[PDB]
């Protein structure tokens, strides 16, 4: 397969040196190969054809100079060549719609943005609750999170029984969906399919997401996905590399 | 005293009469007195002289058609003479600057604008440590909570030094002051004043925005914000309309 983003690249560990100035022309992410809020940013990045470069950091053996690209030391970070620094997964992707030309992913009308930015906030227990099921010790805690999944994401159908659309922003995907997807790109991998099995919209959505070709470059293994998942629990510093 | 700003409005409650239509070219913001959140599109409503009609909610005694203008039942809320409803305090913020003329109060550069939502969450946890500091009856509990202030404050001190200016974007007022303006308001109120003087930029950004006609207008007595804060803490129905 075609390694696209940085899926062949080393992570950047403890004793690493800093990186280099970022050519002109050019706009660097700092991201994971694993990470869904970083993927949100690489997404935008490839949907806007805008020419970057992608450094992993190694999230579980970070690099003191990687809290000097952000004080709270999270993926993603956007750096540009005036050396401007951009880091939350939303704010990068809504500087990348603004600063650069290309498909326009988010709605200038200023209530359709604010929908979209909505849509976000009902989505955000998702994350968490995805954080609790990896880490769960038993089936009574196991059970009741895949109840917690369905009831979240029947508020998503309830949005997109309203529009009665495909996608969360129309007929064609925008901002909103890119930066949901990451979490439902992995229900198949965490045996999550039947969390879907009562909000038929957004089982139908899923299904057009993963034919959207920006959404298709970035597949990776479910394996390598797995794997990295294990060692990452095991707070290894080898969980960011697994599969390289 | 000249009420400007929702100050003379009973909270409406279980029972009582929900609002009429919204006028034409007027837009309306289901508030509560002094909820800070709230607060933020109050002033933005104000600096940018948009006509509007402020409804205050009582928090303790929540409507339950209140959950049909927002599902998560939180203030502040927009609703326009087309039905169109805006909830998360940042998001009415935004929408207000971009739909209306008046004062911009965001940059209209993307790295710039970014900086403004980037700041923002670095002042993300001030609010938390504010909720348990009301909450505290502890001495040692109290004095802890202080020292994570002074380190929050720190992080805002070091945006000012780095940026060279009297405000957070720029040397003139912008959306971000207004945006974190609500906490530090009441600062005094709580005894908190000497928490900012280790933070000298900081505690001066403070005596500007008390100077502001905009932060000027919304002022309130620090008596009305204490006793409404002891009864809000015992979960009363009265806390909302204390004052009144």
């Amino acid at each position: 397969s075609n390694a696209m983003s940085g899926e062949s690249a080393r992570s950047l560990g403890k004793g690493s040196a800093p990186p280099g100035p970022v050519p002109e022309g050019s706009i660097r992410i700092y991201s994971m190969r694993f990470c869904p809020f970083a993927e949100r940013t690489r997404l935008v990045l490839k949907a806007k054809g805008i020419r970057h470069e992608v450094i992993n950091i190694n999230l579980k053996n970070k690099p003191e100079w990687f809290f000097k690209k952000n004080p709270f030391g999270l993926v993603p970070v956007l750096e540009n060549s005036q050396g401007q620094l951009i880091y939350e997964s939303a704010i990068t992707c809504e500087y990348l719609d603004e600063a650069y030309p290309g498909k326009k992913l988010l709605p200038d009308d200023p209530y359709e943005k604010a929908c979209q930015k909505m849509i976000l906030e009902l989505f955000s227990k998702v994350p968490s609750l995805v954080g609790s099921f990896i880490r769960s010790q038993n089936k009574e805690d196991y059970a009741g999170l895949k109840e917690e999944f369905r009831k979240e994401f029947t508020k998503l159908e309830e949005v997109l029984t309203n529009k009665k659309t495909t996608f969360f922003g129309g007929n064609s995907i925008s901002m909103i969906d890119y930066l949901i997807w990451p979490w439902f790109e992995r229900l198949e991998a965490m045996k999550l399919n039947e969390c879907v099995d009562h909000t038929p919209k957004l089982k139908l959505w899923m299904a057009a997401m993963k034919e959207d070709p920006t959404v298709s470059a970035l597949l990776t293994s479910e394996k390598d996905w797995q794997g990295f998942l294990e060692l990452y629990l095991q707070n290894s510093p080898e969980a960011c590399d697994y599969g390289l």
